[PDB]
C-alpha cells in the first residue's frame, strides 16, 4: 500500500566502498555527520553506520564509533543512528559483536553465511545464537539482514526457540550481492510473500545492490516496504554517472514518494513502526 | 529493464468517465486536440481515443471520429493516435468495427468476454475473429487488450489458428475492472511472466484503473512495460484529488521516468516498438 | 500441507461429455447411483451432478434431479450430493436456479462470465446475486466456481457486502476451460495465492480439465487442496487411453493419496470442512 | 507427465547414521546390494558417498573405487555419481581428489551455507578449482544450488568459462536448515528462475526430510527429475523408518506409473544428462 509511511535509510560509508570509485565517500566523524544531516534533510530516518579510519580502513574501535556517534546527533539529534554488526568480510565476531556496549537504538544482525564476491562473509549459527542473545542482553532492536530464502526460515526457527523475541520485527532484504539473490523485480516479489508466510507480523525493508536500486526501490514503494539507499550498497546516480553523495540518492527516493502520494515517515512514526520506543 | 523506451498511452475520455466526477474529462474534439498536444509535450507518444457527442454520451459516429483524429494531427501530427474498438459497454459489434474503415495507425482488440461492474463488456468469440479479419482487411495495427489469464491463452490460439497474424504482437493488461483481474503487484508480475510463457515474442504495456494506476505503472517501468494513463482509467492525481488534465498524469509518469534514467521513446521509436513504421 | 484430511468429488457426467467419446459415461439416475456406489468405495466423498435425459440431452427437470439425488441417496446416503447450477452453456438462468428449492446439501455458484469454447457461459452480476440470496432462502452451503483471477475479487466483494456470508467459503478452481484460465503448475500455484490473500478463511478444491487433470492433482495434493475428477472435466485415464469409469478416476487418487499419507476425509470430516453439519 | 523421469537414490550420504536408520548402506557391499534393489524399482543414478566400516565418512580413493567397482558389477547400466561434498568440515583437496577416478558424473557445489549447526564452505576460488578439474578429468557435473543467488553464481561461472558444460544439470536441494525450505512455493519460484538465468539448464530436486513428498509431487508434473534416499531423508511416512532406499524410490516409480510419467531407460537417462 503506497500511503502508509515510507522509512528511508541511508548506508552512508559501508566496509567496501572507496574514493578511488566513489570520491564524495564520507570518511571521518565530521564527513558522516555533514553527510547525514543532508541525509535526514532530503527524508532519511536512519543512518546505517561503518566507521573508517582517517586512511579509510575499515573500523570497529568503540571509541571511533562513540566519534561518530557523537558527531551525527550533535547535527540530527533525530535520526536514527544503526550500528552495523556485519562490519568488513574477515572481520572477528568478537569485534563485530563488541560495538552492541554503545547501546544504539537499532544494530544490523546478519542472519547467516554467503559467498561474498571473491570471499565469505560468514555467520556461524552458534555466532548468529551469541549475537541475538547479545541484542537482548544489551537492549538493542535489532534489524536481521536476509540474503537469501533460506535466512528467512532460519530467523522464523530462532523466533520459534526463543532465541529472537523482537515483536514486531522488522527484516532487511539485501538484494543483489554477488552470492546472493538478486534484486530482480520476480525476487522481491517473492520475498515479500515469503516473509508473509513464514514471519506475518514482519516489516521489512530492501536494499538494492548496484544495478538493483532503482527496480527494487521502485516494487518497494508500492507495496509497502522500506527502503535502503546509499553508497555502501549503489556509488551510481544513473548508469556511469556517480552520485555526487548520499543525499542525491535519498532526495530521488523522497521526490517520487511525494509524486505518487506516499507519505515520508516522521522520526516518531519510524521509531513507532520499527519499535524503538 | 528500465533502461528500453518508455511508451506513455494517454486514454483521455473514455465510455464511462463523467464529467460530474471530473470536470477537465475532454469531450468535444477540440478539447481532445488541446488535451493531445499538452500529452504529447509531457512525454505521450500514443493517444488512446474514444469519441463523445458535445452532451457527453459515448459515440461510434465516424464523422465525429474523423473529426477528433484530424484535430489532433493538426496540433500534434508525431502522435499515435489509437482507436478504441471497445467503445460502450452494450455498443452493437457493427458500430465497435466501423470506425476500422477510417485506416487508424492502431486500433484495440478486445481478447475476451468479462463481466464489467453492474453489467457485461461481452466480445463472443465468433466476433473477436470477425474483428480481427477487419483489422487485416484495413491494414490496422492491433492493441490487444486482456483482463485475465485465460485471455492471454485465447490469444495464442488465435495465433496458432492463424487468425492474428501480427508480428510482434502488443499486448495491452487491462488491470482493476471491476469483474476482471485487479492492479496489485503480483498480478502485474504473474501476467508479465505467464505472457512470456505463451506468447515469447509480444511486447506489452498496463492500465491500472483507479487504485491501481500508481502500483501497475511504477512496476511497469523497472520490468521494461509500457504505460497507459488518463481519465477513462483514472482520475484522481493523489487520493481524493481529482486531476487537473490527462497531461498532469502523463507528466508525473514522465518525471519519474527521467529521475530513474529510463529514456521516453521518440515517436520514430514509440513506431519501431509498435512496429507502426 | 499434504497431511490434512483430502475430499475428492467426482463430477460424473457433465453437460457436454457424450457416450460417443465414452460409452462409460452414466445418463439415467440408475446409472448415476451405481457410479455413485464405486466412487463412495474408491474414496469420492461429493458427487458433482448434472442430469441428462434418457436420451443423454442436458436436463434442468426438477423431477430428474429428485430422481438422481433419491437414487444415490438410496445407495450411498453418506455421500455429498452437490447439483449443478452451471447447466448446458446457454441455459435459461430461471431453470438454473429453479433446483435449488429441492434443499441439497450443497451447489454450485459460478461467480463470472466467460467466453467458453465458441459460445459465452454468462453469469451476469444481477443474476450471481439473485442466486446467491437464493442459496440462503434454501440453506444451500455453495461451492463457488472460479474460472480467472478477477473472480476472486468478484466474490470478496460480494462478501464485503454481505451478498455472500457462507463462512468457512469454498472455492473451486475450475481450469482449463477454453476461455478461462488454464491448469498449468504456476497458474494453480497462483490461484491458491490469491485466494489466501483476499479471501483468507476461504477453503479450495481444483478441477483440471483434460490434459490439466494430472498436475492441478498433484499440485493440490502436497498443497492442502481438494481435489476434482472425472467424466464432466477429462474422459481419459492416460493420453489417448479412455478411463473405465470415474471410480477408475478417484481410484488413482486414492492410491496417490495414501502413498503419500495424506488421509482421505471421511463423509464425517468431509462435511465438517465444508460447512455441511 | 510425459518426459521421461529419472530418479536419483541419495543412498548413504555423509550425516544420517545407522542408529537412525538401521538400514543405512555403510560398506561396498551394502551399497552395491542397495543401488541393484534401487535400480530394479526404477533409479537410473546412484548419488554416492563412501563411509569406513565404523559409519565415519570418506575421502579414501581406494574405498571409492571398491564401492564404484561393486555397484558397477551388479547393476552396470546405472549411472554412478560421485560427491564432491563429502562431510561438512572435510579439506576441500580431500573433496576433489576423486575426480582422479573419472566417474561418469560427479556433484558440484555451488556456493556456501550455514549447515545445521555448521558451515558448509565453498570458497569461489575453490568453486572454480574444482569447475576446472571436472573440465580437465572429463567430468559431467551435477551442479548443486541450495538458494536463488546460488543459479546466479553457477550463471556467472558460464559467462566466465568456468563451466562450460552444455546443458547444464541442477539440483535444487532443497530443505536443509540453514537452505531454502522444499515448500511448492520455492520449488515453482527455482524452476522459474533457473529458466530465465540460464534457459538451457535441466532440473532435478531433492527433498530433504518433511520436504520429500511436495518437492516430488510438483516435479512430477512440471518436467522435473528427482532425487529421494536415506542421505536426505530416513522416513517413509511421518514417524515411520524407511525400510530401504528402494522402498522409497519404489513408491516414486509407482505414482509415476499411475500418471502415466513414463522412467527414463538407462539410455534415455544418459541422453538427458549428456552423459555420451
Ligand atoms: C559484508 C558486509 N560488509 C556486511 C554488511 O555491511 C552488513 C551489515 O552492515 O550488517
Ligand atoms: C468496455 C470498455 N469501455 C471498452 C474499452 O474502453 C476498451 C477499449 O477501448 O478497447
Ligand atoms: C457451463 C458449464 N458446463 C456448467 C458447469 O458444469 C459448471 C457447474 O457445474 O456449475
Ligand atoms: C554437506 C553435505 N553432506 C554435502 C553433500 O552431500 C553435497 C554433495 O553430495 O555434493
Ligand atoms: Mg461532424
Ligand atoms: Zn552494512
Ligand atoms: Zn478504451
Ligand atoms: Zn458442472
Ligand atoms: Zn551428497
Amino acid at each position: 500500500h503506497h500511503h502508509e509511511p515510507l522509512i528511508l535509510t541511508a548506508a552512508i560509508t559501508g566496509a567496501e566502498t572507496t574514493r578511488a570509485d566513489q570520491p564524495n565517500l564520507p570518511i571521518t566523524p565530521e564527513e558522516q555527520a555533514k553527510e547525514a544531516k543532508a541525509c535526514f534533510e532530503a527524508g532519511a530516518r536512519v543512518i546505517h553506520l561503518h566507521i573508517r579510519e582517517d586512511d579509510g580502513r575499515p573500523s570497529q574501535r568503540l571509541d571511533r564509533f562513540q566519534e561518530a556517534i557523537s558527531a551525527i546527533r550533535e547535527v540530527v539529534p533525530e535520526i536514527i543512528i544503526q550500528i552495523s554488526t556485519g562490519g568488513a568480510v574477515g572481520e572477528s565476531f568478537d569485534k563485530r559483536l563488541a560495538p552492541l556496549a554503545l547501546k544504539p537504538e537499532m544494530a544490523t544482525l546478519n542472519a547467516g553465511t554467503l559467498n561474498f564476491g571473491d570471499d565469505i562473509f560468514i555467520n556461524h549459527p552458534a555466532d548468529i545464537i551469541r549475537l541475538a542473545e547479545a541484542f537482548k542482553q544489551y537492549n538493542v532492536v535489532p534489524e536481521v539482514e536476509v540474503y537469501e530464502s533460506g535466512m528467512v526460515d532460519a530467523v522464523a526457527r530462532l523466533i520459534k526457540k526463543g532465541i529472537i523475541t523482537q515483536n514486531p520485527l522488522h527484516i532487511q532484504f539485501v538484494l543483489g550481492v554477488p552470492g546472493g539473490m538478486s534484486g530482480k523485480p520476480k525476487n522481491l516479489m517473492y520475498m515479500m510473500e515469503h516473509l508473509k508466510e513464514e514471519i506475518p507480523t514482519a516489516t521489512w525493508a530492501v536494499a538494492g545492490i548496484g544495478r538493483w536500486h532503482i527496480p527494487t526501490s521502485l516494487i518497494a514503494m508500492v507495496t509497502g516496504g522500506h527502503i535502503r539507499c546509499g553508497f555502501e550498497d549503489n556509488i551510481f546516480y544513473h548508469k556511469g554517472v556517480i552520485a555526487e553523495s548520499n543525499a542525491q540518492l535519498v532526495a530521488r527516493l523522497a521526490r517520487i514518494a511525494k509524486e505518487i502520494g506516499r507519505p515520508l515517515a516522521t522520526p516518531e512514526q519510524a521509531r513507532e513502526i520499527l519499535a524503538l520506543n
